[PDB]
């Protein structure tokens, strides 16, 4: 059977700073989330299901596959992890009760989850709806396990880069071996009266023209990512090297964006050249090309006990 309520606490979400990562931004890795469960033997038998939701969690930080609710030595179940990515707003636990050598009426523990949230990133359906997850500053980050609703506070920092420019994000998609990657134009004041927009992929990357997203968004969110996407007067060319999208006419209050899947050699090094041309209405035509290099910090199948590399 399935049972709900096993998880009872949100006892605390930290994020930890490293060297590659700077600000405690929402999508920033890692974030860790400490949760407290209970198991009741007269209620939960070995083999018996739950699931815990994430809501606004895109993946989890890990080369795991699962994660054991374990306490002083003992594993009372095992918890698979199902990130939401591009699929869906929240990620999950599915979860097994396991059949134990002591025997307890009542058990509680706690543990940890590496997560980073999703606040937006691309056109798609799902990160549209995570770009109003949070705001900046103070949130309240809830989980539930059945009708279960467990919470605690936390703060996230905006964006340190100023939505004005030009905007460029990209992130690894584990379960595909792809990234997302988003281009948004510069602000214009008073609409566009054309522009080009895009990149051309480099050192061993392609672009993915299955699944790409084209839109005006009305405004940016506090992490400079899109929050609407409606269609616009636009021409685009889709190619296994650059996604190009030439645009004509957009109002006063939007921004028009482009992002696409990448598939690199090494998802860890990849380098887009980015066309970024714009004509603000009443105004006269920018052209400012740029190139930047995409750095990751991904492992493989590390783990973590008992597999180790050859050189």
């Amino acid at each position: 059977k399935t049972i709900t309520g096993v998880f009872n606490s949100f006892d605390s979400l930290t994020w930890t700073r490293s060297v590659e990562y700077v600000y405690k931004g929402p999508e920033t890795p890692t974030w860790n989330a400490v949760l407290g469960w209970s198991l009741n033997s007269t209620t939960a038998d070995p083999g018996d299901t739950f699931t815990l939701i994430l809501p606004c969690v895109f993946k989890f930080i890990t080369t795991q596959t699962s994660v054991d609710l374990t306490a002083d030595g003992v594993s009372y179940a095992t918890c698979d992890f199902n990130a939401g990515e591009e699929f869906t707003t929240f990620s999950s636990l599915s979860c097994t009760v396991n059949s134990v050598s002591v025997s307890y009426a009542r058990v509680s523990g706690t543990v940890k989850l590496p997560i980073t949230f999703n606040v937006g990133g691309t056109g798609s359906s799902v990160d549209l709806a995570d770009s109003k997850c949070f705001t900046a500053g103070k949130n309240t980050v809830t989980f539930m396990d059945g009708d279960t609703k467990i919470s605690t506070t936390v703060d996230f920092d905006a964006s340190p880069v100023s939505p004005s420019g030009y905007i460029t994000s990209s992130r690894i998609i584990p379960s595909l071996n792809k990234l997302s990657s988003l281009f948004v134009v510069p602000q214009c004041e008073n609409g566009y009266t054309s522009g080009i927009m895009g990149f051309v992929a480099s050192n061993g990357a392609t672009i993915d023209c299955s699944n790409v997203n084209i839109g005006i968004s009305k405004g940016l969110n506090d992490w400079n990512f899109p929050v609407s996407s409606e269609s616009f007067s636009y021409t685009k060319t889709c190619t296994s090297t650059s996604i190009t999208v030439e645009f004509q006419n957009v109002p006063a209050g939007y921004r028009p964006f482009v992002d696409a899947y990448i598939s690199a050699e090494n998802i860890d090094k990849y380098t887009l050249t980015y066309a970024n041309e714009y004509t603000c209405e009443n105004g006269n035509t920018v052209v400012d090309p740029f190139t930047l290099t995409w750095w990751g910090y991904k492992n493989s199948e590390a783990d973590s006990d008992g597999d180790v590399i050859v050189v």
